């Protein structure tokens, strides 16, 4: 069984080979078909390489599976550019391809030129091996001159694969151990961890253990691939791109392995998340009103739909059975996340973004990101002073002769969340910055990501009036205007000092008009005791705890 595994992964372009091809080894599919061929069987899993760029990096995981490369590539036109991002990272995993130059028949077909290109655009695309580059076999889709040629242009192909592919060096004793490379879900099955196995063997009911930390579960059903066709399976070992159901929620780059002399699987690698977040159900006292979904059944149903097509996001199970450790590749993958969410109806509280200290080597290791930003020339002191409390520490400014200047800091995640909403407030609208996630540099070391004040806290459910209005913008801006429903815990504006204000809203007339707080700025405002509260219509911002008595109570 084990030195007769093969396991490739396959790409092409419109003119697609692809399935048609994988279809013709026995629309569409995709994870990943399961050939066997024989004149010893060969298991040879064939998995699919996706044209589509999700985000993050969805084709490296796929390659953590696969020991080659088929590269399907149409004769009549030429290796054509969707193939080309995959392809890049194909030979980064140092793997050999076997270029496939499909529909040769085709009576307008060029299939040297096609080689010709097939290593133009292939020894510009690095390697650096290859030269073979053989692989080389010309098939047809109706299945003349080149390869072989040419029998019943199907049994060579196969001997392509076997000849060239090597078996994936992995070891059939030791402990169990697989990595999820691919992930998918269903709405009664659980959560399935798709994966290649590393080490050892597992029967359907067989306990293990799930890493980056501590989960233990037991297994249930372990189906592997057959033909377009995932079966159920008694056991399948060492070796098999084999798809597992059960455990949990099941992650991407999460490791399986035996519970006993294991842990785990490294690899990061390059799409692990830098913010961790708290997704929970919607307690206020709106708590269904607004719009339509809010079971937590409703939400991680919602979360693993996400999780299964977005790499970057990463969804945990808590102590809490209403909350969930949503994590992402930035704080934008989830407001994004939570945005849409909003539009489809759904209602739930989410917990500030706190970041995700990982750890390389010793020292605690936290997110940096490369901030630029473009302002007018006054406000560089009171923008520069700023993000250098942040322990933002500066790179370049290119001051451009007209009257403005850019700014190039680079800053800890931890230390930039927050800045968005008082960069507005400083420059006055002309105020051009984003930033992107640079590197883990070490720990600054030191608190920082903090806000100086506090906030005015409603003691009731009941509308808004100026009678109160009007004398409590003596103490800071209000988040509302008159007449808003609010209730006990909704924080309903800023206060001047630091602490906190359980007030009364309820009890020319001229109110300052209030604050626009946006989903990304209520995230980027709340404390540790503090939720977003997110309806489909409404942005609401409230307290942990609810009652000023409550908050007594835990403070």
């Amino acid at each position: 069984m084990i030195e007769k595994l093969r396991n490739i992964a396959i790409i092409a372009h419109v003119d697609h080979g692809k399935t048609t091809l994988v279809d013709k080894l026995l629309k569409e599919r995709g994870i990943t078909i399961l050939a066997k061929n024989t004149a010893n069987d060969y298991r040879i899993n064939i998995v699919d390489t996706p044209g589509h760029a999700d985000f993050g990096g969805e084709v490296e995981r796929v390659m953590s599976m696969v020991d080659s490369v088929l590269l399907v590539v149409d004769a009549f036109d030429g290796p054509m550019p969707q193939t080309r991002f995959v392809t890049k990272k194909a030979f980064a995993y140092g793997l050999k391809p076997i270029v496939v130059i499909n529909k040769v028949d085709r009576p307008g077909a060029r299939p040297d030129w096609v080689v010709d290109q097939v290593f133009d655009l292939f020894v510009n695309l690095d390697a650096t091996d290859e030269q073979l580059d053989f692989p080389i076999v010309y098939a047809s889709a109706l299945n003349g001159l080149d390869h072989e040629d040419m029998a019943e242009d199907m049994t060579p192909l196969y001997q392509a694969i076997v000849d060239h592919v090597p078996a994936p060096d992995v070891d059939l004793d030791g402990p169990f151990q697989m990595q999820i490379s691919q992930l998918d879900y269903n709405s009664y099955v659980g959560v399935i961890g798709i994966g290649r196995i590393k080490r050892g063997k597992v029967k359907p009911n067989q306990q293990v253990t799930i890493i980056d930390s501590e989960g233990k579960t037991r297994n249930a059903k372990v189906g592997k691939v057959l033909g377009h066709l995932g079966l159920e399976r008694i056991e399948t070992d060492l070796a098999e791109a084999g798809d597992i159901v059960a455990i949990t929620e099941l992650n991407i780059s999460d490791t399986v392995c035996d519970t006993q002399n294991v842990e785990a699987l490294p690899a990061l690698s390059v799409d692990e998340p830098t913010v961790s977040m708290f997704f929970c159900v919607n307690t206020s006292p709106f708590c269904g009103k607004e719009g339509k979904f809010v079971t937590s059944r409703q939400i991680l149903d919602r979360l693993n739909k996400e999780l299964v097509h977005n790499v970057a996001l990463r969804v945990e199970e808590t102590e809490d059975a209403d909350a969930f450790r949503v994590s992402g590749r930035g704080e934008l993958h989830l407001s994004v996340l939570i945005e849409n969410m909003r539009r489809e109806g759904f209602e739930l509280a989410v917990s500030r973004p706190k970041v995700i200290f990982r750890e390389i080597d010793g020292r605690k290791q936290e997110p940096y990101e490369n901030v630029t930003l473009d302002v007018e020339e006054q406000h560089q002191g009171s923008v520069m002073q700023a993000l250098g409390e942040r322990k933002g520490d500066l790179k370049n400014m290119n001051p451009d002769g007209k009257g403005r200047v850019r700014l190039d800091y680079v800053i800890p995640s931890r230390g930039l969340i927050g800045f968005r909403s008082e960069f507005m407030t400083m420059t006055s609208g002309t105020g051009l910055l984003y930033s992107t996630f640079s590197h883990y540099d070490d720990v600054r070391p030191g608190e920082v990501g903090q806000r100086q004040n506090g906030v005015l806290i409603s003691n009731g459910q009941g509308k808004a009036v100026a009678f109160a209005l009007f004398g409590l913008q003596d103490r800071g801006k209000l988040f509302l205007g008159h007449g808003a429903e609010v209730y006990e815990g909704q924080i309903i504006g800023i206060h001047s000092r630091s602490n906190d204000l359980t007030v009364n809203c309820l009890t020319a007339v001229v109110l300052v008009p209030p604050i626009r707080m946006t989903l990304e700025q209520a995230l980027e405002f709340i404390d540790d005791d503090e939720l977003v509260e997110v309806t489909p219509t409404s942005i609401r911002i409230r307290k942990r705890h609810l009652t000023e008595n409550d908050r007594r109570r835990a403070n």
